[PDB]
């Protein structure tokens, strides 16, 4: 019964993914970003700038207040609020209806988005993570307790405005090719994995591996780039910029901070190279490849000018907090969040971005010795 769940996610380029969803009794629609980086449903809940709707919680008969606040920093954006629980459905999901908590957004900096679409967050991590602490039960938590959901989903990001599917409770075989690959969730809190290997262009970075994943690497729904510890970015940078030397880039391009332009359909595609992060595998010794294309990490943008010149954000940037596999990422895959079995599956995404030679792919299966040694302690 998934197909009703394909094409489920909706957004605005470089805005976030987002899911309808409704709360209370009579039902309040509103539209909820899917974040596999965090662990609080969250929706605005008093007027702000940004938002068109909001949760008003005195139009809910089955609204229960907590008599709790909370607040979530995040990377990038915090709320605080009031936390409650009340009836939640997905239009397009499974057909229940489960009693959620819910964080009702009072206050927020920089959380919201003008013209993103979306009012609130769906944090999909698990409870170690959640605020104020563990016992605040995640939604997806709350949804495998109270019915017979499987305790799965998968998500298909399809970038650019943008789309896909979030398939609750199951695999939808239609929207992947080949074979899936799965590695270890290495620990129930953030979606937590361990890199073993990083190429470039076919080009080992022969790193010691724990720097891939210091202080640790997670996928991240509700963030865009690829980030990465200090010491790797630096050399992934490096050598990024040697492929590509035949063109010439402000540094503030390597920042994110400037953008590159070319004549529209002259983008030199080929100057940049793939990217393949190696996952631990599912057996002893054994890992896979993901293949990342340039024109995932080379992210579209408004051309300042009045030109139909194509320009481009780098989105490969540093980090401090460990490896961040965000969309950059996600968008070329199928990525099934197999919480039952403590794993993350990938393939190939129905609806990958093409290049006219090069493909992105999933590979194995590789031999990769001592790959626990790569885990950060
Ligand atoms: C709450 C706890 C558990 C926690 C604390 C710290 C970190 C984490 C790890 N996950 C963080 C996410 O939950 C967290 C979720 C976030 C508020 C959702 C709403 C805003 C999305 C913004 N957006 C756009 C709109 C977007 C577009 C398409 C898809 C996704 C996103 C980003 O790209 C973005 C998001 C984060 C950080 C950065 C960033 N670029 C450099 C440094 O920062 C960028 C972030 O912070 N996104 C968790």
């Amino acid at each position: 019964s998934f197909v009703e769940m394909v094409d489920n996610l909706r957004g605005k380029s470089g805005q976030g993914y987002y899911v309808e969803m409704t709360v209370g009794s009579p039902p309040q629609t509103l539209n909820i970003l899917v974040d596999t980086g965090s662990s609080n449903f969250a929706v605005g809940a008093a007027p702000h700038p940004f938002l068109h709707r909001y949760y008003q919680r005195q139009l809910s008969s089955t609204y229960r207040d907590l008599r709790k606040g909370v607040y979530v920093p995040y990377t990038q954006g915090k709320w605080e609020g009031e936390l409650g629980t009340d009836l939640v459905s997905i239009p397009h999901g499974p057909n229940v209806t489960v009693r959620a908590n819910i964080a009702a957004i009072t206050e927020s900096d920089k959380f919201f988005i003008n013209g993103s679409n979306w009012e609130g967050i769906l944090g999909l991590a698990y409870a170690e993570i959640a605020r104020p602490d563990d016992s605040l039960e995640p939604f997806f938590d709350s949804l495998v307790k109270q019915t017979h959901v499987p305790n799965l989903f998968s998500l298909q990001l399809c970038g650019a405005s943008v789309g896909g599917s979030m398939i609750i409770g199951g695999i939808d075989h239609s929207l992947y090719t080949g074979s899936l690959w799965y590695t270890p969730i290495r620990r129930e809190w953030y979606y937590e994995v361990i890199i073993v290997r990083v190429e470039i262009n076919g080009q080992d970075l022969k790193m010691d591996c724990k720097e891939y994943n210091y202080d640790k690497s997670i996928v991240d729904s509700g963030t865009t780039n690829l980030r990465l510890p200090k010491k790797v970015f630096e050399a992934a940078v490096k050598s990024i910029k040697a492929a590509s030397s035949t063109e010439k880039f402000p540094d503030g391009f390597w920042l994110g901070e400037q953008l590159v332009c070319w004549q529209a359909g002259t983008t030199p595609w080929n100057i940049f190279p793939v990217i393949s992060l190696y996952l631990m595998g599912e057996v002893t010794n054994q890992s896979f490849r993901i293949t990342i294309l340039p024109q995932q990490y080379l992210r579209p943008v408004e051309d300042v000018a009045t030109s139909q010149d194509d320009c481009y954000k780098f989105a490969i940037s540093q980090s401090s907090t460990g490896t961040v596999m965000g969309a950059v990422i996600m968008e070329g895959f199928y990525v099934v969040f197999d919480r039952a079995r403590k794993r993350i599956g990938f393939a190939v995404s129905a609806c990958h971005v093409h290049d006219e030679f090069r493909t992105a792919a999933v590979e194995g299966p590789f031999v990769t010795l001592d790959m626990e040694d790569c885990g950060y302690n």
